[PDB]
């Protein structure tokens, strides 16, 4: 009923205070993309307040009834930002036990030692001006408001139109839903780009692509490896020297090489766990160990060293892992013998082949490990990366 659009997350609309006294009756229903916003505040005497938020997805009602902030999550098996309408009801009885309904799902809470709901100020919907984001209760994580569509409010018998009854607008609202009318599609983002879904269009995340650009169509940052070889370092910080149990890593690559190492992540000394990505009689492929034996992965029917662009996709969950060149079928790996599952100590990205006695001649491009987009990170001069020998960035 009556939906109404939210445009930006920084819009919102003031209405008449919220009388929830002794007690309270709220349902909407809700369509958004983002994870976080504020989507109702309404504050009080002394410290009460309620608040109705999304918090990764999920949806938090925050609430102070004069004894303490506490927080009811509301039960969902999914985040709630998935482009698709949403109900929630919240109510409050007189002996104060709260009740959050998001679709079927129910989730119940008594707070002991209240007694009242004391609210007082104006009922802001959708967010809050700017500068009351910095004095919100502390147990509220919202920064930002909520961007998306709101429909059917009933405050209790109190049907307001967010328009027509609000004492104040800020921003970009309209009547309707406005909802994206550029969806995510199979050919969105190019090279195997993840689509990711905004109000106003979308994104590409380009981490596993070895690309940039808004749709992963364009370089990444490049490296070239000439005469003499050269070597690229990562140290990490010694006591943020992560353990995994799951890796990804992507990168591009040409070369003419019929035998070389482009990647090496050790584990510091000591230890012996490891992972290398190299190229062996002109065929790409992955060598790790987690703590056992060392289990091989093979791209063994493309010959990669034709002086051509690839791109190299690996993921390592436990002992299982999976290797794609290009377009090529993905190759699984579930190993023979047995084995562990963490990646420990991780003190090293070694990247040019040479300390290992095979160094690589050519060009690396847009390096993933991992959170890390490495080659990145030596562009932009970062203290931990190491360059020495014969590299360079290609400009
Ligand atoms: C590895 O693969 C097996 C078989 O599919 C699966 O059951 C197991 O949970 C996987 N292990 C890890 C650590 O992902
Ligand atoms: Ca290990």
């Amino acid at each position: 009923a009556d939906p109404v659009t939210f445009k930006t997350k920084s819009s919102y609309v003031a209405l008449a205070t919220l009388q929830a006294y002794t007690s309270m009756h709220l349902f909407f229903q809700f369509k958004t993309t983002s994870l976080d916003g504020l989507i109702l505040y309404n504050s009080g005497d002394g410290n009460d307040f309620i608040v109705v938020e999304l918090v990764k997805g999920y949806l938090h009602y925050v609430f102070d009834l004069g004894n303490g902030a506490n927080l009811i999550k509301g039960s969902s098996n999914k985040p709630l930002n998935d482009n698709q309408w949403h109900n929630v009801m919240i109510s409050r009885d007189t002996s104060n036990l709260h009740t959050v309904k998001i679709d079927t799902k129910i989730t119940t809470q008594i707070t002991a030692g209240a007694r009242n709901l004391d609210l007082k100020s104006d009922l802001y919907i959708g967010g809050v001006a700017k500068e009351t984001y910095k004095s919100l209760p502390k147990l509220v994580h919202a920064k930002e408001g909520f961007q998306g569509c709101l429909a059917s409010v009933d405050l209790n018998g109190r049907l307001p139109d967010l328009i027509s009854d609000a004492l104040f607008c800020n921003g970009q609202i309209e009547r309707g839903c406005e909802g994206p009318s550029t969806t995510c599609q199979e050919d969105s983002c190019s090279n195997q780009g993840v689509c990711l879904q905004q109000w106003d269009g979308f994104s590409c995340d380009c981490s596993m692509t070895s690309f940039s650009g808004p749709l992963c169509n364009d370089p990444g940052t490049t490296y070239i490896f000439s005469k003499g070889g050269g070597q690229i370092t990562y140290k990490w910080p010694p006591n943020d020297r992560p353990s995994t149990r799951a890796d990804r890593l992507a990168i591009g690559f040409s070369t003419v090489q019929k035998e070389a190492v482009l990647v090496r992540v050790d584990s510091s000394s000591g230890l012996g766990d490891y992972l290398e990505l190299h190229i062996h009689q002109g065929k790409i492929g992955v060598k790790f160990n987690v703590g056992t034996d060392d289990i091989a992965i093979e791209e063994s029917n493309a010959i990669i060293n034709d002086g051509k662009y690839h791109v190299v996709r690996f993921t390592r969950s436990g002992g299982n892992a999976t290797l794609q060149v290009d377009s090529w079928p993905v190759i699984e790996r579930y190993p023979a013998g047995r084995q562990l599952t963490i990646f420990n100590s991780q003190a090293t990205i070694i990247i040019g082949g040479k300390e290992q006695g095979q160094p690589f001649q050519g060009q690396l491009s847009g390096l993933y490990y991992n959170g890390l987009k490495v080659l990145n990170m030596a562009a932009e001069n970062d203290a931990n990366i190491a360059i020495v020998g014969n590299v360079r960035l290609v400009g």
